[PDB]
């Protein structure tokens, strides 16, 4: 299918070269797939996900997405116009306030939380869990990932904005999980984005638009914004049976667009996440 001006993230996605407007996908859209934003929350009333999202889990006063950071991802991994996998379902988790913070100690029970209730939902092609979110390093807070990875959730985490490397955040150095770097329209890295050897793939990240808090949209940058591209695309594939849970990470930085971005440090890899849709 095609989606014409679409954000330039999804193009990115869909294409060999920077530069264009639509975004080509299999119209089967992440359906029966599913994705655990892990989060501030989300709207889940915003038109643009169509009643195909939902609060599952809080750890505060109101499961409400009172900061629009969490209603932010998630229109990235399903909403109808700025998403990657339109059709998936998505599930929202509240481990941060409404002003992007929270606790170690939450975020590990709200990944805890997420291996538990992926078995009360039906997901005959798999569970994606985005983690827009991190802090300095944790082995705690990486063992929490390898467990949610381990117990057949595919995690992708952001490796961080501090112009770094991400060996000295978490989950961002867990092995085992997907770390994603922020790109920019130019195919440069962010400004901000951290890098290291610990990164497995690359993902639009420097102003990207997607859905607000409010009924509304706008445009933000970090690799918190890359990080629903990856999670959306593995549930992509694992609808389309590419891949699995376990799998996708090695999949989609086998499959990324190799070589193609400016300013990655010695060390770090060159990949692109890349959805090689020929229709």
């Amino acid at each position: 299918a095609a989606q014409t001006n679409a954000p330039w993230g999804l193009a990115r996605i869909s294409s060999t070269s920077p530069g264009t407007s639509t975004y080509y996908y299999d119209e089967s859209a992440g359906q029966g797939s599913c994705v655990y934003v892990i989060d501030t929350g989300i709207e889940a009333s915003h038109p643009e996900f169509e009643g195909r999202a939902q609060m599952v889990k809080t750890y505060y006063y109101s499961s409400r997405d009172g900061n629009g950071h969490g209603t932010h991802c998630a229109g990235t991994v399903g909403s109808r116009t700025y998403g990657v996998a339109k059709k998936t379902q998505l599930f929202g988790v509240k481990v941060l306030d409404d002003n992007g913070s929270g606790q170690y100690s939450t975020i590990i029970a709200g990944m805890d939380f997420v291996a538990s209730d992926k078995n009360n939902r039906n997901c005959p092609k798999g569970v994606v869990a985005s983690l827009s979110l991190g802090g300095g390093y944790s082995s705690s807070v990486n063992s929490a990932a390898a467990r949610l990875q381990s117990s057949g959730v595919m995690v992708a985490v952001a490796a961080g904005n501090n112009n770094a490397d991400a060996r000295n955040y978490s989950p961002a150095s867990e092995p085992s999980v997907c770390t994603v770097g922020a790109s920019d329209r130019y195919d440069r890295r962010s400004s901000f984005s951290n890098y290291g050897s610990v990164l497995d793939i690359f993902g639009p990240g420097t102003d990207i638009l997607s859905t607000w808090i409010g009924g509304s949209t706008r445009s933000i940058s970090g690799t918190s914004m890359a990080t629903p591209h990856v999670a959306g695309l593995a549930a992509y594939l694992m609808t389309l049976g590419k891949t699995t849970a376990a799998s996708a990470c090695r999949y989609i930085a086998d499959t990324a667009n190799k070589g193609d971005l400016s300013n990655i440090p010695f060390g770090t890899v060159n990949l692109l996440a890349y959805n090689n849709y020929q229709a």
